[PDB]
């Protein structure tokens, strides 16, 4: 997260860190046994880390649970990042409490202009590299489809939306991928891609979760 703020420990209780020896992506807890992330975060050997703030210090609210199964969206295209979504099942159910909690799936898509909360442990610099240890937050609006498509000609599908600031300076970034975009208490986006980070006229591009609720629900019901 570039241009954001320190969330505060466990203030984003659905935020998960995906760990393969090191943090490499975010994700979102959607029930006690399932995490939503970006398909481009797929790898083998994922441990899901819940209840994290400082990802380099054991502070006392962590739950570390290995993944039992990963399901990349059937139509994920790694070249275009269309359908950049995957589901991760935990080997055991997380213990849900105030600091570790699921986030609701949307019942409708969010409109341009809605303000959302974006969070992650990604890079905090737009020209340079500094990875934070504690969770960073950014409040950002969803952008219009016309400004999104004009920022990224030929690249925005119906499964994507832009959020952020066309002036630059505030964005998600590398290491935030897979994490949440939450708007009015619903998971509306997944951190997916962008050109650099926090660049002028290059806002963040997010997986449009509302398009996937039927796939998410049926997948969970059968796995
Ligand atoms: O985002 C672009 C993607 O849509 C495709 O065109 O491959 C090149 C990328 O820059
Ligand atoms: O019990 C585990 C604890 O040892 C670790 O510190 O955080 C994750 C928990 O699952
Ligand atoms: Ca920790």
């Amino acid at each position: 997260i570039v241009g954001g703020y320190t969330c505060g420990a466990n203030t984003v209780p659905y935020q998960v860190s995906l760990n393969s020896g090191y943090h490499f992506c975010g994700g979102s807890l959607i029930n006690s046994q399932w995490v939503v992330s970006a398909a481009h975060c797929y790898k083998s050997g994922i441990q899901v880390r819940l209840g994290e703030d400082n990802i380099n210090v054991v502070e006392g609210n962590e739950q570390f649970i290995s993944a039992s199964k990963s399901i990349v969206h059937p139509s994920y295209n790694s070249n275009t990042l269309n359908n950049d979504i995957m589901l991760i099942k935990l080997k055991s159910a997380a213990s849900l409490n105030s600091r570790v909690a699921s986030i609701s799936l949307p019942t409708s898509c969010a409109s341009a202009g809605t303000q959302c909360l974006i969070s992650g442990w990604g890079n905090t610099k737009s020209s340079g590299t500094s990875y934070p240890d504690v969770l960073k937050c950014l409040k950002a609006p969803i952008l219009s489809d016309s400004s999104c498509k004009s920022a990224y000609p030929g690249q925005i599908t119906s499964n994507m939306f832009c959020a952020g600031y066309l002036e630059g300076g505030k964005d998600s970034c590398q290491g935030d991928s897979g994490g949440p975009v939450v708007c009015s208490g619903k998971l509306q986006g997944i951190v997916s891609w962008g050109s650099g980070c926090a660049q002028k006229n290059k806002p963040g591009v997010y997986t449009k979760v509302c398009n996937y609720v039927s796939w998410i629900k049926q997948t969970i019901a059968s796995n």
